[PDB]
């Protein structure tokens, strides 16, 4: 644990939280409980909501890691960000061999719904859809896009807004991390017309899963994230190969610029228990010691 918090310095400067990925695996080894409870204010978890984890085999839901999770996090009054609903990645093969339309849809239906009810009011916003398009702007051809069409996503986001209308609703993805990509440019469009749909898209999730030197683009990126006019932009999944403290700096700089950026969330807490572990991308080192860049983050915000 480090003496200074990065999230009651980001609260300070009239944020809503500063978080960190985890999961019961990593809340009951190392030094991960103690830095969360004194440095971050909000958890997401990083596999225990997804759809392999929670429904296994059709109607057979498993809450068991996702229970310990919450729990740990209403005990400890940390936020929590539901993740993740309907995403095509670490999917059950039982919902991949559905070619029907109407069965289809239910299915999703009952999977976002029975998650949502179960932590009605304990969440304070969901990545609905995760990963949804393609680079060039064009939506994923996934099995969701396939059986269903282009209305899966309306679909999704009403759904859930039905189930929990007190959490905020997001749209997450990966890539958006430049103001001239098209991906970025495209999910902008495409938000503003789902929201003028009457689509209840609260906010766009930006992973920011970004290499050495990405962080100064993401100064223009999020504002133009921002121009799609949800309620809420959000730094998701942060992670920075090399984490480097220019990189780590911007990003959040980028957030304190943006009036409707809620906050951030790494990726994790220590360099060896991350996804991308070989690039020692996190605030922490092996040793549970902050490093550089989580010091730069804190003078920064300070
Ligand atoms: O639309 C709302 C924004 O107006 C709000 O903006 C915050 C206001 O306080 C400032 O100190 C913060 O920097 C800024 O983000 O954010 C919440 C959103 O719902
Ligand atoms: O522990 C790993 C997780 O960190 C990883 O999380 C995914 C990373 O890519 C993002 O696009 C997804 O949103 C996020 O869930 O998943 C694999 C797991 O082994
Ligand atoms: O059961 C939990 C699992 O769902 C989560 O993904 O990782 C931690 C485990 O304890
Ligand atoms: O698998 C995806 C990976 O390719 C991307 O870089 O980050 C998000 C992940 O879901």
């Amino acid at each position: 644990q480090a003496a200074q918090s990065v999230d009651q310095l980001i609260k300070a400067r009239g944020k809503v939280y500063f978080g960190v990925a985890t999961d019961q695996n990593r809340l009951t080894t190392g030094k991960n409980a103690a830095i969360i409870q004194a440095d971050f204010g909000q958890v997401t978890p990083e596999n225990s909501m997804k759809w392999d984890a929670t429904e296994p085999s059709q109607g057979n839901f498993n809450f068991a890691g996702a229970d310990y999770l919450v729990n740990w996090a209403q005990q400890n009054g940390k936020l929590i960000r539901g993740h993740t609903l309907v995403w095509h990645s670490q999917l059950p093969s039982w919902v991949s061999s559905i070619t029907d339309k109407n069965t289809l849809t239910n299915v999703m239906k009952n999977h976002i719904t029975t998650l949502m009810t179960r932590y009605k009011g304990k969440i304070r916003a969901w990545d609905v859809v995760n990963e949804a398009f393609n680079e060039d702007g064009s939506l994923r051809q996934t099995v969701f896009l396939n059986v269903i069409g282009e209305d899966y996503i309306p679909i999704a986001f009403q759904t859930a807004r039905a189930a929990d209308p007190n959490a905020k609703l997001y749209i997450n993805d990966y890539n958006l991390d430049s103001a001239s990509y098209p991906k970025t440019q495209a999910i902008v469009n495409r938000v503003k017309q789902w929201r003028a749909a009457g689509v209840p898209i609260d906010g766009i999730g930006s992973q920011t899963h970004l290499s050495a030197g990405q962080g100064a683009g993401v100064l223009q990126a999020l504002p133009l994230l921002a121009s799609a006019g949800t309620p809420e932009v959000a730094i998701t999944e942060l992670d920075v190969a090399g984490a480097s403290p220019t990189d780590y700096v911007n990003v959040v700089n980028a957030c304190l610029n943006v009036q409707s950026c809620v906050g951030i969330t790494v990726w994790g807490v220590a360099d060896p228990d991350s996804w991308r572990a070989s690039t020692t991308p996190l605030l922490f080192d092996g040793n549970f010691n902050p490093k550089p860049a989580y010091n730069a983050i804190v003078q920064d915000l300070q």
